[PDB]
């Protein structure tokens, strides 16, 4: 993991990098407006990558709609969109591990994935089931990914269930 | 302006610096999907500041034309994308043109020119705002301009607004731009 | 159960603790707008949790209706209150029923009634859907009970299928899409 | 002072118990066990507010700001929005700001039509702007059936001047 | 009413407006019915079904009732392969929806999926 | 009922829903009511708003009396710079809106088309 | 006026004639589809014409109620159903419905009479909006009336104003804007 | 033909002049006076379809093809849309061609089942192809209340083959 | 105006025009799909610029959502819309006025104005007031243009009461 | 490929030629809106068509991504604007895909230049249809791919769908996808 300590190390060495940026793109970072944009974005982008150094009945329980930010890996473009989780954890914990995975260099594929094993790993329930909708800004296109483990995997019934009650 | 040689130029120097970045940040910059990002940051980058090869001079050539028209014309839903400049993260929203001739009128590819320019660049809403208020103004002369910008950078859209000429003295010109959107 | 006569008595006990609170938050309970807020705090704290003075078989007395089933009967978009039993906070949303019955179908006001016994009580949202579904059960014995609860505390959507709808696929979809 | 809210913590756990049993349930079952300390908490959490202080051309708006307040009435939330417009003399309103502005006051026990000035004045203080104005729309809980309120405070420019009144109020629609 | 068309394929007739009166406390209900068969060569004219849903709309009423009899009226009409009928009603002592499916529509999943998606 | 504010701004609550029985038919007519106030330093709370809705809608009524009656209610509770009372319903026996502009409402037109504006 | 005794007498001839329209149309009027059509044809053309069987005077009969006038009244959204006097063809569409009491109210069921009246005949949209209008006015002597019909023959959107709609900015800009 | 028009225009002419005078009308005011000829005109227009006649892997689907038609019961219109689906065999429909299929058949005294498979039949004869759709969703204007009626007519592989009878439904939502 | 024959002499000559701009674009106009394309295109625009061949109560009577296509005289695309008219004369004929100045090579503004200045010369009413709304392919954002002559310019009531009208 | 030197020479020859269809049409080319339209109509005809100077093999460069994911991937409301190739008149609408990955999956952008290579071109909506299809196929080798196109060419919708693999013999994924777009 990435500790605080390594945050405030590479703080300046990020700075100086999109200091490098303002210039390569054709501006003067003398301006009033772009003087503190090295730290500025520097902070920005250590927030977007903060993921990096965290770590943590007989219903069909859901938590649709809930907001979502990363970053794509690809082109250090944001993206953002809604997560909905279906599987006993309470909304706290379960936006906690949704933020450690999303707030990371990403593609919407693996992000599905890791939120659906982590619940996997965290509840050790009946299944788990994770639908990611999200517009990249690298390319108003919705790209929908799901995940499925467990009786949501295995059971067709469990898995029809949980997709019809996203609406 | 940007030429396509200092594009060139300069694309190797804005790789190397997203190459340092992704080492700053904690990542392995030889894993497959960040193989090829400090180019195609680069690229993004480039893209998202094109307007900085654009000049208003040149993107005004063959654009006014004498139409004998006196009545309101409107631009609605024109989809805008910038760069923030205090934290090089993108903003994206809708732009609202209406301005009432003084007999010219604009080319509308040229209109979507006019903010094309000023959106690919570092910028600040207001900025962007009155500066595609000012081009149409100094383009055209019109009796007045009004443009409006919402856009999305917590969770809330931020709607900015240049009222010029009738557009800011007149009640019922104002009143009628701001429902016709 | 919980009495008027038991209300009348816990209202000053309920007013005091309010003005306690009023109190260690900051305040001063004399001001004009928290001078009657121990009293109108107890009585909406009352009224939040009036679930309790109603017993399940006082609201299926003249409920049950001898009908020759007709197949599935659903009632949907039904507004539910309740109150969160860890902070004590507020939770609103709605309540989406469905049965198959054997030959006994429920009065609709009668169901409304079972929603409101249970919302209206300090609750965790997977029990009152529970209870909502055991009580549909008890009360006609149908082939099968679906209860969807979706409240706001993003949203958060609780099921219990009994019997039918647990076990056929085809009728809990059934259900699932006609709740739309 | 946080030593206050430290020092307050177990007096409004134990109003919370007291409340519990008044109201008929058993405070020892496994699901109220901790609700004395997580009712206080979040209590002290709505109340937070009480702790905390503090060349142009074109009307500013920020509009849907989500809102969460306290009845001060009958101790229930109060949901909703906030929409702010302001023209500015040479400063302009920074997003963070405007959110702490919105959460200072709203995170108290408050009636709608004094959050909302508080706001406006909040802004009025920081910006020194030609005008501001404010709306807030919220859904009461006391009202328990899906009313809003809407509530506007409107100074300077916004007050005076028809045209930017009434060119706040459509850009907020 | 009754007509002899080459016809063994899915009729419906959706959206009729339905006004009905609450037994249980004499205060009205309002809605839609949504028909829907398969006919066994014949069909029935579209004014003689909203006539069908009249008769017994127009009466002191229980819901789950009022689909049955609509259902069990175009049965004995046209003699069809199958016969659905759904009713969604607001009822004034508070949306409750109640269903029929006879033949082919009780019978096959298929049929009875395909007039439940065709009637949203 | 009645609070101190130092406010003189408008003070709107829309959205009411109100359940009336029209005198004329014995049927129930439902919809909502839209209050708007300009208070003279002092506002009133939003319960006691609801129960004046309830006190004359739960009656035998005509939609044009019970907007007067909410509003006339207001203003002698208040005494108020001016208020507005906006009813749509649907009624049984067949949208109905009726208003009622007291005060500045009905005086200034700036205050009357803001109301109606805000409604929506 | 139009009497059951006249309609009794002109369904014959009514049906003679749209036999000799099924001939002239090049179809066999003996064919099962066909058969009843002449006399459904003549009973849905005299359903759509019914309106001249009624007179103005006699649906104004119990329909002014003395209110101290609850200023403006609106009913919007009334469904119509009208036949083209040029082609004898349908128009369908909806009427909105505005009135400026002189303390004088009239009942929502008689202004529906009034829409049906008219709009059971053949008509013009023009035409049939100014008799709506002409109506009320006629029947509650108000400060003013205003009649919007919005129809399909694209939509044509007709408009009467009389008295203080035409003259009054405000007024006729309020209901125009109530009847969103 | 067309002379069989021209012949009969009169005759239609007539029956509606008898039409007004039956119904309680003055067929001599202004606003009648050309109504016999109008309508006689009108309805020959909405049965000009009795003059009328006449490698590949994926599913051809247009759909909301505006549709108004007779109904022969009542002769009140009747009108909607018209979705067609089809799986080619080397041959592919062309727009204009499916709006003269939907012409020839809807200009007529119709009932909606026949309409339907009428425009079905049409066009597997004109392309060959594994199958064909056909979904009509109309307002009859005899029941006079805004119920609509949905006809569909399913040919070849869209009879055959569930999963693209399920396709084409849902494609054409 | 431009007679039948006149269409029918140019017609090759606009053939001829299309097939010289496949060849410029890089396609081969001998494949199957090109073959007849420089006629059907050529067709196709003169049916587009048709307009140039034709030549033609106390209420207000407003015909609102009537379809609307031309072609952008800058760049030879299309814009289509929707055309609002406010003023006795019927939806036939009024619809052919549209038809006139709507197939020809236009700019908005001017297509508004001559649908103006048509119905009044056509009817010599108090007034009249029109509205395009079209989505230009030449640029989904929308142009709104407007003209009134007569009591629509003149009087604020009139004009304000026929933009309400259109929802 | 069509190169950029390719353009340029033959701007001249399209302008040349839209001149003359100003002539053909019975206008007057020297009027001021019709001035600059013979090299402004070039230029869109060449932006029409900017796919024919790409490579399926050129997008295809560091496209494909192993993931360890063998679910469902769906990309809907991809913009899209053709050209109708038997009248040279645009058509524009949405692109709906969907694939099974056998664990290598496609990056976003890529999959976006894939639908802009072939429907920047001369098209007919089935084969751009196919055309997408077919090219993840290959890119990709999943278990199955879904491709819907929906535009606007009498009013109505055209709506082509190519089903391969998995997505044309389960019905179920087949069912899921149709559903989530
Ligand atoms: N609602 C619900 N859906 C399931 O699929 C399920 N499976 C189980 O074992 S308990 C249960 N509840
Ligand atoms: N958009 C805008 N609206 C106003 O009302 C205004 N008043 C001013 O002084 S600067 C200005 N801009
Ligand atoms: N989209 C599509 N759907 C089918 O059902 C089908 N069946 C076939 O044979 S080719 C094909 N394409
Ligand atoms: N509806 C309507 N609106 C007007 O503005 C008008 N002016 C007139 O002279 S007659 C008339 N009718
Ligand atoms: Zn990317
Ligand atoms: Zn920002
Ligand atoms: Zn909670
Ligand atoms: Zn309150
Ligand atoms: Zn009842
Ligand atoms: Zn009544
Ligand atoms: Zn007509
Ligand atoms: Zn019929
Ligand atoms: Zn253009
Ligand atoms: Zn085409």
């Amino acid at each position: 993991p990435r500790s605080e300590e390594d945050n405030e190390l590479n703080l300046p060495n990020l700075a100086a990098a999109y200091s490098s940026i303002l210039s390569s793109l054709g501006e003067n970072p003398q301006r009033q407006g772009l003087l503190k944009t090295p730290w500025r974005a520097a902070s920005a982008m250590q927030f977007f990558t903060k993921g990096y150094q965290e770590t943590i009945h007989d219903e069909m329980v859901i938590v649709k709609d809930i907001d979502m930010f990363s970053m794509c890996e690809h082109h250090l473009v944001p993206f953002v969109g809604k997560v909905h989780i279906g599987y006993v954890l309470g909304l706290s914990k379960l936006a906690r591990i949704v933020e450690i995975y999303s707030r990371r260099l990403q593609v919407q594929e693996r992000l599905t994935k890791q939120i659906a094993v982590a619940i996997t790993e965290a509840l050790r329930p009946a299944g788990v089931g994770v639908v990611v909708e999200a517009t990249h800004m690298c390319m108003n296109s919705k790209t929908v990914t799901s995940t499925m483990l467990g009786v949501f995997r295995e059971d067709p019934k469990t898995r029809e269930e949980f997709l019809t009650l996203i609406r």
